[PDB]
């Protein structure tokens, strides 16, 4: 089945905007509240979904001649610029286009509005007489050094359930020998998972020692309530994502998804992302720690980013994503 947990927010004030949304409901709240706020006379029917049912539902309803959301906001950065290649977006020619960093930018029509590392998550009271790894090879020879110990207590991504794709999508690139990690990780009896939520509650009570590709912003949110989950930028390179928000051309209400879209771009919107949910922002007009340019500046050639812009050339077709999910499933049983 497809599942979506929805959640109805009524006008303050006393025309509904619907949103499929990869972004875990309780962190979406604070920026489903300041849009609210802003607009009085807006509902907010929000779904939270998994990235793969976004694409997938929104090109179903679209094919069907029936409407769909008016916002679609995924991780998944490669079905959200195929669905803006195919058509089933519209374009949104908004404030912030014109000065929205290029790179975050396809035809004003896909913006990529946060900027998300993918890290190591350990469980703290684990790793008492040894620090966690910093690197692959790290990783790869803790596993190695540890095989009964950590042995179905580690856990990542299942890649077949859309950001897990996309982060081994891009570990390719980068790392020639990711697959000797992949390996490694089949042979520790790695556990997979479609959510970064799923890993980080079995991290936490230390049902897992470590997870691997871990949503970044989701860690540091866990770990400010939950002290036993720690986080390691990987050293060796760290690939980072950023959510895209598009409008639908199905949309029944494409100006409330727009001025949605207006309000994730504003200086508003990316200060509570960067202020309030460990969610580094992508505006020129926000400053901090929290930032691209921050992140960027500090961190430097560590940082592995997707970029938009150049389309969906940057992005492995649909024959090629089939492919590498085999060989995938096949390094995780050799
Ligand atoms: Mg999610």
């Amino acid at each position: 089945p497809a599942l979506a947990q929805v959640a109805v927010f009524p006008a303050l004030s006393g025309q509904t905007l619907v949103v499929y949304s990869s972004l875990d409901e309780p962190l979406a709240t604070p920026m489903i509240e300041g849009f609210q706020k802003a607009n009085p006379d807006i509902a907010v029917h929000y779904e939270d979904m998994l990235t793969g049912e976004i694409y997938d539902r929104i090109v179903k309803e679209t094919d069907a001649g029936k409407k769909t959301a008016d916002f679609a906001f995924s991780s998944a950065m490669d079905l959200q610029v195929k669905l803006s290649n195919d058509g089933y977006a519209q374009r949104s020619d908004l404030a912030m286009s014109a000065r929205w960093p290029a790179w975050a930018n396809w035809r004003n029509t896909a913006y990529a509005l946060t900027f998300e590392p993918a890290v190591f998550v350990y469980h703290k009271p684990s790793f008492t007489t040894e620090k966690p790894p910093a690197t692959r090879a790290e990783f790869v020879d803790y596993l190695e050094r540890h095989a009964k110990e950590v042995h179905g207590r580690i856990a990542t991504y299942d890649i077949e359930r859309g950001v897990g794709f996309l982060f081994m999508s891009r570990d390719q690139e980068q790392f020639g020998d990711i697959w000797s990690v992949i390996k490694a990780m089949g042979a520790a009896g790695v556990k997979v998972y479609s959510t970064s939520s799923a890993i980080l509650e079995r991290v936490s009570d230390g049902r897992f020692v470590l997870g691997y590709n871990i949503l970044g912003s989701y860690a540091a949110d866990w770990a400010s309530r939950h002290p036993d989950v720690g986080i390691v930028l990987p050293k060796d390179y760290t690939v980072v994502m950023s959510r895209i928000g598009l409008v639908p051309e199905a949309a029944a209400n494409p100006e409330l998804g727009r001025r949605y879209l207006e309000f994730f771009m504003s200086k508003e919107g990316q200060t509570i992302m960067a202020r309030q949910l460990q969610i580094p922002a992508v505006s020129p007009e926000v400053a901090g720690e929290n930032t691209a340019n921050t992140m960027q500046a500090i961190h430097g050639a560590q940082l592995r980013p997707v970029p938009v812009s150049p389309g969906l050339m940057v992005y492995l077709d649909q024959v090629k994503r089939s492919r590498l999910i085999e060989r995938w499933n096949e390094a995780l049983r050799s």
